[PDB]
């Protein structure tokens, strides 16, 4: 195996593992992005229109998506007390936990990788990979 | 200066993609033009039409039309009306189109040799085996 092959395959498998984590948590990639956006910005009092612009999606796709997430109670929605025509959206406890669980896949892969080798071996491996990265730069 | 494997693999992949993009820039072709030339290169035997290229690239007719006009203006391809069917235009690479594709592709061998030359024979054997073990751990 050339390095080009190994690095390409490793990259591919890591991306696949992230997709599989979503599958295991029973959410689509777009639902994951929606939850992730709420996780980063819900302090602001976010509406469907905010979400729609963030996902670069139309209102109807956002509505179904929010309906799906709400049916699972990963999010909640309430009418804004000062604007009856507006509904704000927050993450529930379960929604926060799901986002953090998906995110944890990266740390989990890193630990899988590290556990393949002994401590000194990891040090040499990382040093040599750094030399390799340097040579491409 | 104490990076994760994840950071390192992502960065190495990023730099190899950037080197390939820089090779395209050096040859004065866009990514999409390179894909078009590469497809022609792989199917130099069939007598490909604009429609074949469109179906392969999954782009629209107009998009492929503009791409082919640009490549033809650079004389990297030629186009001619099929003798048996006047409704078909066939496309082939010129000498230079072939040379440009092979010049582009050379970047991958070049990077491989750059990477290998950073380590001794023994280190390389160890690195490859270890990367192989790591890849396997991500699969199972």
């Amino acid at each position: 195996f050339t390095y080009s092959y190994l690095f390409r395959m490793i990259s591919h498998e890591m991306k696949q593992k992230a997709d599989q984590k979503l599958e295991q948590l029973d959410i689509t990639n777009e639902q994951g992005h929606t939850l992730g956006y709420l996780y980063a910005h819900q302090q602001d009092g976010l509406t469907q229109n905010d979400i729609a612009k963030a996902l670069q999606r139309t209102g109807p796709t956002v509505s179904n998506l929010l309906r799906n997430l709400e049916r699972k109670k990963l999010i909640y929605r309430y009418v804004d007390a000062q604007d009856t025509r507006r509904k704000n959206i927050g993450l529930t406890t379960s929604g926060i936990k799901l986002v953090e669980a998906f995110t944890s896949i990266f740390d989990e892969m890193e630990q899988t990788l590290v556990s393949q080798l002994s401590e000194e071996e990891n040090e040499q491996m990382k040093a040599n990979l750094t030399k390799m990265l340097s040579s491409l730069q």
